[PDB]
């Protein structure tokens, strides 16, 4: 549903999401020499991989299938509290370190331009033995470049173990926030136009909309930085002075992303005061126009009114040009 | 608000609340095999349970009955300073660890929609031997799902000891803040309508009212996070590498709740500036309308006035349509 | 008053106060069995008490008598730097722990309602041997309930030693901040009326006045929290696992008072923006009234003016009622 | 001027603005006797380096970089320190070297009525039995300290050179109280003009004061850190001797910081108070326009339809007093 | 030119910059005795210098030449992750310490006055053995004074080793921020003119522009302080109690720069509210002018209108001077 699933016992596997469309399993098992890869929708087929001596990346898509999550969960010996965190998708990103596995929760965003609105999808990962278990809400992810790298043997991914695969997955995900930040920079640039130039009713709507989107963004990003901070200065089954430099590089991007997001909160928050000033000033002009038209034709209509002749007209042009050369000392 | 109860000695048991309606004791004593449960209003009947070898949940409702709190207090060996903390309900949530008992104070909120106003109830808990003493201000709580779990033997609560009962009750209370958060989100959504759309006198009232409610909400939630932080990374008679994972899960929700509350403070604080801009932009129109009507009929009334003929009327139509085709360059 | 007392040597006893009215000494010496109490204005009479084996509370009122403070100071062996801190009354509250005495400086406030203005008095205390030396600026304090408790043997104060007397004195003073907070809450409640309802010139005065008063209040309360924090987690001649729980209870109120004060800063800071919005929105009405009256009687006065007949009056009523049934589509 | 770029680390440039005067001034003293003189020949003060009795060498006019160099080398002061002496745009600070303490402070001047504040840097070096002092321009706050050595007041003559350093820092810190007093006056004057004399130059002074307060805070906060460091640290500062004295300056330092925060806070609101005073006058100016408008608009119209007589005047007084008794329902 | 370079393996050397114009290498190898210096565009010629026993400063300009960076990188044994950080030009400044080298990334700014806009260039440094490798985007730097010092044997740079050269290069770069800060102080001084004096549409543009520039500036300066904080209290191959005092001096400038940047954020952020008030008040005055002209010539045009004689004119002068001596009680 949404943020209530109340009075249920601790271990209860409920998908609180909204995507119940697809379901797919996808394995990739690889070594320095060779690699295999397949999709199935039968779970019992991927369970043997728990015991590979070679890296495997099991990617379960469509976790609305709580049955499936439970089965994989029990088989790999994952705590029910963890499985529950997998299936509840309104949640702090986070990392927890257990005996024989690392658990990570991350968000993966989408921004629709022009209908200025942003959705997220939760991704969970579990490193354990030679496996990276991945859990997703819906088909469509940012991990495609990583598949190619295993498939077409690019980079060093094939030489390296399962922890480096975790790295590689996290790095693909963090990098995507750069795409997202670029799109948001464009809305900001568009919006600081309308503000001091197209003053309007729907212009104020979009400002607030962006501010709101930024707050949501900040809410994910700051714990995301903490995730990567934790992965970097910590380290159990992450082959150490080996992969640690790589986590640190993602940690760095994380810090960059956080900084850029603060920068936007900052720029945007002033934006309304810029609009307020653009409009109060458009008021000032309307006022001046009213006031000069008023200030000449008020006495002129008065002296023409005291009745009850080209010397009246002449006084009417004298006190009319001493107005206009007084609104040459302001206006 | 009874925020004063001054010049009384440290040990003094005064209920500073406002609920003096009901009174009830309710025991639930349980084990893996069987369970018993009853209500009474005679205190002497519950005191034997102090020495159970099996988990017990004594729940005393209506702590306006200071005499009752004193008796239970003294019998379980609870410090007078703690008993006074129980009866005084204007207070930081908190945890205090003593020799043979943990003491906890929490708040439990109620939001009345439409009459946009929020009340709270304090709940105190004392874990000690195999007991969870609970103290409440008035009938009606969030612990109902927990009773069913003991009654109908759901979950694992019956296999686990008194500390897990503590957990289970806190967990039930923390979860309720999610209900409350959802209701507040709705007011926020409703309010960012009226602000940029139904500009009004009572609209500004509700904004402030919400802001106020948010501040009160923040005041409780932040120390609440600290309560659950303390329970998690600490631990005396809380069967350790057993129940600790559970408190941690509540700790997490606490962090989520905190985060969500900052997000509302943030969104709402801007809401007045959104209103300001919605209104400064409106005034502008009333001004333009006044100014065009002014600016044509000011000189037209003047030249018609300098007379005190269809060539006058013709000049009056020429300088009237050169106005209207100049407010086609703005307005 | 006052505030500079420059280029004087370190040890210099100047009263920088403003109260030079009264002077009084008042002793209360007590034990489990019996108690004595008296007032004097002769100092040499109180000095023997330094060597009681029983708790004594010497209360010197009117420290403008720097001579007296010096005498008592030297006799109990109190550092001249401390005596100077006693007599200088613009000053962070604080605690300083010396060899054979604790020194404490606190403020004690008065809020005059209706003439919305707040004064304070400084109170100093020195625990040393079996004495609590108290120093005050002017007659009238909050310690009256404490006298009663010694006099009429209430509570446990008579069983306990001098440190518990210090506690009692501090506890009485902190509790008075509750009184003061309640009075401030009332001004806030009254002020958030005038803001969105009686918009006015003197209304803005009171807001600022209150904000100012709150800043002054925050300035004292935050270091007050630090005083009590320090007394609680520290402890020399404070009979330990005895009186510590009691300091801890004051510590708790201190935190509550701090929290409440932040809450007011928060609430009040928005209050001007509420007024701004209440006025920017009214201006609107005054504008519309001007604009309707303007917009009908501008052209009506023009056509009646083109003349220098019940078909003129009929056109004047037709275009007058097509206005009013157009301000039935707004206004 | 704070550019002096691409010069090697050791470069002695005076980046100040005061090149007027130059003077040396020694005061050497002991418990028994004291000598003091002025010179402008440096070689005369260098012998003092080896006193067994406290000396206070005060060099005024450090635009004389040659002099600073000579004293520097002779006392064995690192060129990096010497450069910090001559560069006057700089965080106040304390640096502890092998055989000396180095301290940099600011010393302010506020000119009332031309609401503007200048500073002068003071450096100090404690080393052996010397306190070297370096100033930009004649005129300092140290006069009371000279008298105390001259006229053997206080205890300065009994105590060593570290107590002299204290005495000098204490004199300088105290001066900030003078400066804070003067600033409190501007604040009190300004919160008049804001809600009472609304004006163009009123807004100027607000900003000006805000700016002054930011510069002030910039110096005061590191100043607190200087004194914090001197207090809880201590090498050649005769310990449980002079430590109490540094601590007392430390306290003033904290009081000064707290008072400055109080002003930042008070003043920051001050513009919103002005905004509200004006948006409201707007309201009044509006009402006045609107009543005058609303009666004399129709009255000028009916007198205009011609083209009756004390029956028109009577209708003109009726619809004129039904206005005024309608602006008895608002206004 | 973006910040997306997505789905590429960790080690990938892409120049994400925008300057592809020049390319140059420039070595300076020096010792106490003598020095050599040359430019080349052939890389293989500089590689031998890796093994100098004497300090060398290799400065590669035009890192768009990724091939060159790769070659120097591998030969000096620099990790591909660092190389990638060299070529990626959008990036937290930072320091990373590896086995046999220190890596540092810094920015180097340019402010164009009058077209109020600021660009930056990245500079990377690697201290390794007796080399400082420097990497730049485009010809033109701040390091010229440092070349002179080696060339014309000034300062102590020739006596000192490679770590002092690093210091010298970082010190040159940090110093330039003072130039940049001076230029920005000028815009602020100019802008707080236009705000309270030349109120205008393009005046608000520049304010925002400057705020934006400040935020970007702050983004670089803060991690910059962290860079130099890290170099100072850390230290591997930086000859310790030797060069550390020097890094500390840069550290200090860094702190100063940060403090100055906060000061500007602070000053500038209020600048819009100053403009708002300067304009709302130009509203207030325009209003008063309209309202006095209105308020006299409204009734005067009415009584001259009631028809249908020097006693009419006399009443018209009486009620015209009782207005003007009523706008001597306000206005
Ligand atoms: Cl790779
Ligand atoms: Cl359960
Ligand atoms: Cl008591
Ligand atoms: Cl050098
Ligand atoms: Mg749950
Ligand atoms: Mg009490
Ligand atoms: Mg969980
Ligand atoms: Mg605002
Ligand atoms: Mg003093
Ligand atoms: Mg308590
Ligand atoms: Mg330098
Ligand atoms: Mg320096
Ligand atoms: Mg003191
Ligand atoms: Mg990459
Ligand atoms: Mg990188």
């Amino acid at each position: 549903r949404l943020s209530a699933k109340k009075g249920l016992p601790p271990g209860t596997l409920v998908y609180t999401g909204k995507y119940r469309e697809d379901f797919e399993i996808e394995v990739m098992n690889y070594s320095i020499e060779e690699f295999r890869e397949f999709k199935t929708t039968d779970v019992e087929s991927v369970l043997p991989f728990r015991d590979s001596s070679t890296p495997t990346w099991i990617n379960i898509t469509g976790i609305h299938r709580t049955d499936v999550v439970q089965r994989v969960g029990e088989f790999f010996g994952i705590h029910p509290l963890v499985l529950e965190d997998i299936l509840n998708v309104h949640q702090r990103p986070k990392v927890e370190f257990f005996e024989n596995y690392v658990f990570i929760v991350l968000k993966m965003f989408t921004y629709d331009k022009n209908l200025h609105e942003l959705e997220s999808e939760q991704v969970s990962l579990i490193l354990t033995k030679n496996c990276v278990l991945m859990f997703q809400e819906k088909i469509g992810d940012v991990f495609d470049p990583v598949r190619e790298r295993i498939r077409y043997n690019r980079g060093i991914i094939r030489k390296k173990r399962a922890d480096y695969l975790l790295y590689s997955l996290i790095d693909a995900l963090v990098d995507d926030y750069f795409v997202l930040l670029e799109k948001i920079d464009d809305e900001i640039d568009v919006l600081e136009e309308e503000v001091l130039e197209r003053p309007e009713k729907e212009t104020v709507q979009r400002t607030h909309q962006l501010k709101r989107n930024l707050v949501e963004l900040r809410k994910t990003i700051w714990p995301l930085r903490e995730v990567l901070s934790s992965l970097y200065r910590d380290v159990p089954p992450l082959i150490e002075k080996e992969t640690v430099p790589y986590f640190r590089d993602v940690y760095d991007h994380t810090i960059q992303i956080a900084d850029t997001v603060e920068t936007f909160r900052d720029i945007v928050s002033g934006l309304l005061d810029v609009y307020l000033s653009s409009v109060s000033n458009k008021t000032n002009e309307v006022m001046k126009v009213l006031t000069i038209i008023a200030t000449i034709f008020m006495p002129l209509t008065f002296i023409a009114g005291i009745y009850g002749y080209p010397v009246v007209l002449a006084v009417m042009g004298v006190i009319a040009v001493i107005m206009v050369v007084y609104f040459k000392k302001k206006k």
